[PDB]
């Protein structure tokens, strides 16, 4: 089950305050577009008022935003990923000057922000996530029927708006968030593969998705997933690092390379 | 060769109707989420169902083609491929937070979903299909004229709509639904090709079919045969083992691999 | 001479019927497009009328569609060949749920539908059609000034629409009917190369021109030469023949290998 | 260096006018089927046969050029893509002859009306050859640079792809030798995905197309062909370009390597 | 870690309004040319020099991003694609320097006005050269993951391209030592065919233009540029780089490998001086 | 300096002469678009009437378009780089029906046109254009800051128009015209690259470029340097040797090869 302590309730008035302090926005190939703050305010209210009709005990299917909220919409006519760079501009989400919050969560003195759970298919990724990492809320989305989609834990999403809700929502009071998987945006990435056979701007997403969870202190694991040449996965996940406080790597059901940003420094296996 | 409508068939028509009111859905390929009308899948069965109390419940495959039987066969309610991801969001289909329903064909105790039968031209899918699979349904699009289309099983479409209405329609009620071949929409995936030389959404797109047959209860057999290279299939065919509940490769006649996820868990060969 | 027999007489309202019976239409990168059946009833009837006007022996000169009809047009705002596919939907041509009508041309026994003539520059296949296979109808489209142009069964088109007319409208009265060539449709076919060097939708034309000719019992041999590397020709080759009813390939001015679908089972060699 | 017309030359005219009249035609490419104005080329050739008799038959090809004597050199009569579903804007490819071709005596004997292809790398001879070797009566030059070819008074300098066939078209019928050296501002201006030996598969068909609208005016073309292919591939797209044309020349190293004809007395290779 | 206002700031704010006003200049990139509103640039200058003297003469780089001082943060003043006919929409490229360049100390002695390209692959040792070796005044931080550099009082975060050349024309022309990391956001949407090098050509052609646009307004930048392009052809973009900047330096294992200068004293390639 | 001498002040009346006879356009991808001639002529009388102010020492910043004229097009609603040819329609600029005037620079007895001097990033392409061609008027166009922009000779632009202006008004005079670079078009053309990683568009516009000087009498060297291979670079060069009037090549601070359509003939090395 996913309980909500008193620790959570006592971070619900700095999520709404970290919230409403930094307008936020996102861009791909497209234009920048802004995220409404108020629909994750709403999420939060949401999922304590339902904490509350419980014991604290929350069901995972219970907090999907699909059920709480009248509208699941983030985003707020049409651009092409090919269009001037000069006509759409450019938006990366802003660092943080002060000290990032640490977490215990997936390492110990970790900074807020994203950790990137890479490996080929069937190296054990989903299996080290819920038997090693055992995240607090595990949100699934575009993976097929598995064991993971009867735990109470699980959240079952449809859109990317579904995915910052709960990733935003919930890891900024404090829980630990996870995600498997990230492929239903992956694989509809387009534009002209760069280095590595994978879009220059998957690194770019990883940088601003970081950032935006580094600014709302939030720690949360997601399984990245790509459609990569079996000895190329190397140099991607070298060039994740570069783009996330967190990376893991899998090989054979086992952990093959780690990489953390801890207030004790940036820690390499 | 004929279509049998069973007691347990007219018994699952409340039931199935309860499930596709329950769910909205949608698809999304590399364009933007369209919704799917569950209303159409509903006239569809009830169309059958009044057939089947006309004739003896031996129905033939020729008088249940969607095109016949509706006087609109569209379940889906102009956006290029190369857009921007931001602008259109991202849509998978939901997983299923409940267990998913078992059945015995294609494989004993498998969940509800998708099993994709893969092999090499002329490898002997549409054989192992028709002889071993032995379908209650074969579902004929984008295939040349062969000795199956002569089959009271028989039922052909033109378009992926219909496709959705027979395989979610009839699959809900129990029966047992195979489509050779999904070659029209295949061959007709536009996008940069990834790894393996196909498209990454190819993958996205079996787990959304699977997803949508395990919220429906339907076991479904689609032989899936992309433009791939003769040594590249293997490569293919694990990714696809990670995208459905089922997996079948074919090699000179036989089945070379298998693939299920049942109830007593995931059976490889 | 082009002779009509009272056998193609008897076939004119079989014809009607065929045409009348199932609406059809086609599809390749864009959205589909349905084919208006009266003019090919209206070409049928000019054909005739001309025959029992001369003494059944006609000149390929005058049985042109752009003499013969006032408008040539059999396709009924402008759509890209990079649109979502759930757009602008999927359509393939059904399959005949009856025994196709056999043929004693080009092979014997053979199931109606389409052969496809193939092989390299210069390996033979005008030579093999003109000698080899002796057709009825000679369909001379997108080929410059040769000895089979000065026959009396060529018959010069310029479109895509006149192909279809000539092919289903005599081909469906059981005449053997041949295309020399489709290279005006191949050489404009817009899109991403799949594997062996050729656009995947290529193949589903092939299995969409098939069974439209299975649909109106035709037996059409099409001379299908695309731009292809000399050592990826048997590939190709080799996926075609999953694709068409019957498939000849050419070499050093003769046959190097055959497949047809029969009554007899299919047959390699 | 002078254009001479003949008595044949003023026999034809009709004849030509006739062979215009009879059988409307179009072009296609990547975009949508673009119908050709037979008028423009009739009333370019009167032109030519007004200043014919107003000088003593001898003619400047500099005073030949159509954008001289018309006050429009437009052929072909809103905007489409080249990616654009094929299905949308139809296919066309100019009709052949059910008759037997009007033959030439050059750039072969007994050739039959239609094009032929001067092919070879940069710098192979090209240019050489047709000037010495092929002797044409009239030399259209388009996108290619200052050379000693220009100074003849066989050569007609046009700007446009309907300037060239306006030329071909209307002096080939009346049985003139044309040639264009050449026609590399249509060829790098091919927008499309190559196709196999490095080239956009259209550029194929419209060599078919370009060679039965001769063919259809009893034209007689040589066409320098340069398309930007590897130094290796150039023997492959010779191998297709002879399957798309009446005639086919290759030079390399200044001399012709290969030859094919399509003539009355058959297809000769060498 | 603090920004200090100098004597010599104060100074140069009339000298920067004068370069500013003098030339009209825009940018281009695949699409059509853009003016640039020198007028946001002016106000920026006005708003930093305001708050420094409110302040001791010291800055906090928190305080002097261009979101907290402008209302509004746009230097661009419908929409064109990146496909669209070069005849069209004509090419631009900013002009250059008719009298000789303003020098500097930073990040090489001698250097003329413009901008300096920190090459290097991931995990080279570009953004530990920058903060250790090159010790710059202003360090802008966009497209960059949580790092150290983020607790730094010198740092300012931005989020456009538009705050990027703000700060860096603003504060540049009045004699601060700028630096970018990372440039990453502009790169890794630069949309267009690659060329020779698995990397756009207009990449170059935009750092000549960045470089030139710093020459004329007498400012001198370090932009970190980290392109996605394979281990083997990382040389070649160097090499083409070099020749589309005022400086450029080369990381490789935590050290400079390469470094190029165009100073008062000439082109120097790979010199004997510690950054 | 850039000093005005009696022959230039003489050829003031034939270049007017020449701009008016003949009508020109260009094209690139998209449709050809006209050259105001107007413009040129308005930019000499500009250069006459302050040489004419000063004692014929004329300085290189005080020549340019953007000083002398109120407005700086030469061009005279919006078409893609990938439109249908045959709905733009085809143009190359026209030859010369005459012979060429002749030069002494960059070779003795050059005709009029265009050099261009090629050769790898820091092969000495600048280097050899200022020390050993030494130009009366050198355009500085997207080139970073250098010694060579202090010079009094040089002229430095922003825009294709103004390079024009500058090399058809003062080349027409009789002025040795150098640009140095054509980077800006070049690093901008957009186009599927052709053989040697390069568009095909590249050489038509050299052509176009050089008989746009031929027909004007100007004899200008462009520093032409495209983003192409170490290897491939002797390749294009060939090609370009076919597409200008005159062809340098640098290598290592010398003159690799050399190429000039001469009076004497065409001259390599
Ligand atoms: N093709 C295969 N054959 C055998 N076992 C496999 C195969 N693919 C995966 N497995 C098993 O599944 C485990 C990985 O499961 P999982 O965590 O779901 O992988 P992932 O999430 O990376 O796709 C492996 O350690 C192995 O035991
Ligand atoms: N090229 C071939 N040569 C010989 N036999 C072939 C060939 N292609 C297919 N076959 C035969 O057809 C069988 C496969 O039929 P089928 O089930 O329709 O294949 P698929 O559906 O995979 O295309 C093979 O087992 C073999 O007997
Ligand atoms: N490159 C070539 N060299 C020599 N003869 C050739 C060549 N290409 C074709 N031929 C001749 O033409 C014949 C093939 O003719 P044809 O059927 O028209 O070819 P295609 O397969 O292109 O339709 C060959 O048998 C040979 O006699
Ligand atoms: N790179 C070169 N080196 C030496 N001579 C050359 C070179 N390129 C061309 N030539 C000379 O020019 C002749 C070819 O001239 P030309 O007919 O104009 O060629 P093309 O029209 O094929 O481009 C060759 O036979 C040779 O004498
Ligand atoms: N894969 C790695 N394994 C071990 N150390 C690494 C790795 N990647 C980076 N480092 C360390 O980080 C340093 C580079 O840090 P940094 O300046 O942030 O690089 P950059 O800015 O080029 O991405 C290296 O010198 C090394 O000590
Ligand atoms: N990577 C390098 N290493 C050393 N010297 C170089 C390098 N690149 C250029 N140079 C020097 O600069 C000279 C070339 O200068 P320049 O004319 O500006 O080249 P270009 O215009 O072709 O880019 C060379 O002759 C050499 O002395
Ligand atoms: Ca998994
Ligand atoms: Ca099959
Ligand atoms: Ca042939
Ligand atoms: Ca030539
Ligand atoms: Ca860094
Ligand atoms: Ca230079």
């Amino acid at each position: 089950p996913i309980v909500v302590t008193q620790a959570h309730i006592d971070r619900v008035g700095i999520a709404a305050d970290l919230l409403d302090a930094s307008p936020v926005s996102l861009q791909v190939l497209g234009r920048p577009t802004a995220i409404n703050t108020v629909v994750i305010k709403t999420y939060i209210a949401a999922v304590m008022e339902l904490a509350s009709k419980q014991g604290g005990s929350l069901a995972g299917v219970d907090i999907r935003p699909s059920v709480l909220l009248k509208d699941t919409a983030i985003f707020t006519a049409d651009v092409e990923s090919d269009v001037d760079v000069l006509d759409t501009g450019i938006y990366s989400v802003p660092g943080l000057a002060r000290k990032p919050v640490t977490h215990r969560w997936p390492s110990e003195g970790i900074y807020s922000g994203v950790t990137a759970l890479m490996g080929a298919t069937g190296s054990g990724k989903s299996i080290t996530l819920n038997e090693k990492l055992r995240p607090d809320v595990l949100i699934r989305w575009g993976e097929v029927a598995e064991a993971y989609d009867e735990l109470d834990t699980a959240v079952h999403i449809s859109t990317l708006d579904e995915m910052l809700i709960v990733c935003i929502g919930l890891g900024a009071l404090g829980f630990n968030v996870a995600v498997d998987s990230v492929r239903p945006l992956l694989f509809r990435l387009k534009g002209a593969a760069s280095a590595g056979g994978i879009v220059a701007v998957f690194y770019s997403l990883l940088t601003d998705i970081s950032n935006l969870f580094t600014q709302y202190d939030c720690s949360v694991v997601m399984v990245v997933n790509p459609m990569v040449d079996a000895e190329k996965i190397e140099y991607v996940f070298g060039q994740v690092m570069a783009s996330t406080v967190g990376a893991i790597l899998c090989a054979d059901g086992n952990v093959s390379r780690t990489m953390f940003r801890t207030n004790k420094g940036r820690i390499f296996n």
